[PDB]
């Protein structure tokens, strides 16, 4: 035993894959302190989204477990007898999990504080971070989706996912030769429409296209959807998402008994406002379990926020700058050698970025006995789990195997980087690993991922369910 393993993953590291592929793989018995397997383990790779375990371990540190962000509306002064407010302005401050039910509650809050006439403009006060919206080297072209959806401290997430920044567009398709169905979401009246989309005939081939073109603000539809095509959703950003936040924070007033005389524009607090009235405030969940839906499907959006967030605590700035220094000083002090780090964001959607797997490793180890150790545990994917809220990005991964409901790790994955790392909690010592590969030619190495994962998950001493 021991030297078995070695020639295993050795063995498992020859496939045509790994053609002109540099690969970390590093691999420690956390209980005994022992190498297992090191091999590139000092090398500097892209991690992609492993810089999500970095940022996350650092939000605990720096913002707390129970750390929960507050959004509120405040207006100069508290409406009177004629319940009459001038400019009203809603104010965000790095909320991840701001849905539009809690906008319609904070409406609700308006009205019953008294108001039934906002006579002036309805303001969007996003200040909190800087007015920086995506990192200096993501792509224009990555701008339209979820994943490079833009950073604010005044966002509107989205299901129970919380995807921020985004919209979902519905496009139901009609009858053969008419226009199909194209449904905004929540931007409906904010963003502009270019519905060129037909419906074509039954069977046919889809070809529909749904696009924001870059620095506008118009949803681009394009392409043919059948007749009997399963009607399509899709989520599309929007450009500033404090601006939809307003809109929609508008509609709800509108809805809870409120008239709105003037525009609705973005703007902060002004600063000759001595003392503010505040007529709704509200409070998301514990960062701990905001961890859950952050980790598990691998939330961009979120990781940013967090950061900006980390940004405000340590210094007073929502700013990239501010939370990245910030993020490694904490690790620094987690007693993480950060020698081998580079870091450029807090998603891992920056190509700037660099992590050695040695490094994740260190990470691991040094998180694993930190007092937010479980909650960090929990937020990561686990293999081969049926349920989205639990296997995250690994539920459809390593099913049936020695390491289902078993390996708790993160995935890291973009354009010529594919990476995993995290625990196999065995009866022969709980193993921290790392498997970093970077700027492989065809299809990505995830069978040699789970091949070293299910391996290690049966030297640890787990067998398959049958
Ligand atoms: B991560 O889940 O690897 C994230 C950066 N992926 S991506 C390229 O935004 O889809
Ligand atoms: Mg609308
Ligand atoms: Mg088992």
């Amino acid at each position: 035993r021991l030297t078995e393993l070695r020639e295993d993953i050795d063995a498992i590291l020859e496939d045509p894959a790994l053609e002109g592929a540099v690969s970390g793989v590093v691999v420690v018995d956390t209980a005994t302190g022992e190498e297992l397997y090191s091999r590139d383990g000092g090398e500097q790779l892209l991690p992609a989204s492993n810089m999500k375990l970095f940022t996350a371990a650092a939000a605990l540190e720096v913002l707390g477990a129970d750390h929960s962000f507050g959004t509120e509306v405040a207006a100069e002064s508290a409406p009177g007898r004629r319940g009459e407010v001038q400019d009203l302005y809603l104010v965000g401050r790095g909320d991840p999990t701001l849905s539009a039910e809690d906008l319609d509650a904070m409406a609700a809050e308006v009205a019953a504080s008294g108001v039934r006439t906002v006579r002036g403009d309805l303001y969007a006060d996003d200040t909190w971070f800087d007015s920086e919206r995506l990192v200096d080297d993501w792509w224009p072209e990555d701008e339209p989706y979820a994943y490079s959806a833009q950073i604010s401290a005044l966002t509107v997430a989205h299901g129970e996912r919380f995807d921020t920044g985004v919209t979902e567009v519905s496009v139901t398709p009609a009858a053969e030769g008419e226009p199909a169905d194209v449904d905004l979401g929540a931007a409906e009246g904010y963003a502009e429409l270019d519905n060129r989309a037909v419906t074509g005939a039954a069977g046919s081939a889809n070809t529909l296209v749904i696009d924001r073109p870059v620095g506008t603000n118009t949803i681009a539809v394009t392409g043919s959807l059948p007749a009997d095509a399963a009607p399509v959703t899709a989520l599309r950003t929007v450009d500033e998402p404090a601006a939809l936040a307003g809109h929609l924070f508008e509609e709800a007033l509108e809805s809870n008994g409120v008239t709105v005389k003037g525009d609705v524009g973005l703007g902060g607090v002004p600063a000759d406002w001595q003392d503010a009235e505040v007529l709704a405030d509200h409070t998301s969940a514990e960062l701990s379990e905001i961890l859950v839906p952050f980790m598990k499907f691998s939330n961009n959006g979120h990781a940013e926020m967090l950061v900006k967030s980390i940004g405000q605590e340590t210094a007073g700035a929502g700013t990239w700058d501010a939370g990245l220094v910030g993020v490694e000083e904490a690790l620094s002090g987690l007693g993480v050698d950060t020698a081998g780090l580079v870091l450029n964001d807090g998603s891992g959607l920056s190509r700037g970025n660099l992590v050695t797997a040695d490094t994740v490793v260190d990470l691991l180890g040094q998180a694993g006995s930190a007092p937010w150790a479980q909650t960090w545990s929990a937020s990561l994917p686990v293999a081969g789990e049926s349920d989205p809220f639990v296997g995250g990005t690994l539920a459809n991964r390593m099913r049936g195997t020695a390491a289902e409901g078993v390996v708790e790790a993160k995935t890291g994955t973009m354009s010529g980087v594919s990476a995993l790392s995290g625990y196999v909690p065995g009866p022969e010592g709980e193993l921290a690993f790392s498997i970093v590969n970077n700027g492989h030619s065809g299809p990505a190495p995830l069978a040699v991922q789970d091949a070293i994962a299910v391996r290690l998950a049966e030297y640890a001493g787990h067998q398959a369910p049958e």
